[PDB]
């Protein structure tokens, strides 16, 4: 069976195209559109991988993953952030990002990047 | 002059091994641990040709890639990759990579590899 990613990104358009294109790539796909919504899909749906943007409503991206941290739970994460936000990825550390991908991304290098985490599991 | 040489990895004796055997074949050579070392080198330095790992700590191969490509510059980049970590070269040449060798490798292909580069500028 299939893997499967939960994408987190509060912009319509790069949720669209990361779900059409990991699903082209072969993977399922669930989506959230806030942090409230992304850390109840990953407490319940136990994605293999999760997509999540930095800058998040409600709650952001480093307060979903102090979350699951705090809860033991333990998630390939691929952290996305925004042209000109560079993130402390010492911290993204602590919190258990495993990789980060900058926004604009081509179709090549987010399927290049989910495999690659895949792998290293 | 010599030709200028930047090589980047994080595993010294990788580094040490590519500046002994490219010196011997008369270029100067720089280092880079690290991709931002190797991001900021490659911007002031302005290297003849690039030696880049893929994977990287602090930005990665890709990374660094796609920051000099969104600062309009061009540079001959020869990617390394490791055993059994495929890349994606259609993703590769988005990103100005030229060419790819796997570890390890000999003096032999490396000089090789380098000379087709710079000869195809
Ligand atoms: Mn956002
Ligand atoms: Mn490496
Ligand atoms: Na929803
Ligand atoms: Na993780
Ligand atoms: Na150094
Ligand atoms: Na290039």
């Amino acid at each position: 069976m299939n893997k499967k990613i939960l994408v987190v990104d509060d912009e319509e358009s790069i949720v669209t195209l990361l779900q059409y294109n990991l699903e082209r790539s072969g993977y399922d796909v669930i989506t959230a559109s806030d942090g409230e919504e992304a850390l109840k899909k990953a407490e319940t749906e136990k994605p293999d991988l999760i997509v999540l943007d930095v800058m998040l409503p409600k709650l952001d991206g480093i307060e979903v993953c102090k979350q699951l941290r705090q809860q033991k739970l333990m998630f390939p994460i691929l952290m996305l952030t925004a042209k000109d936000e560079e993130f402390d990825k010492v911290l993204g550390l602590e919190l258990g990002a495993d990789d980060y991908m900058t926004k604009p991304f081509s179709p090549r290098e987010v399927n290049a990047r989910v495999k690659a985490i895949l792998r290293r599991s």
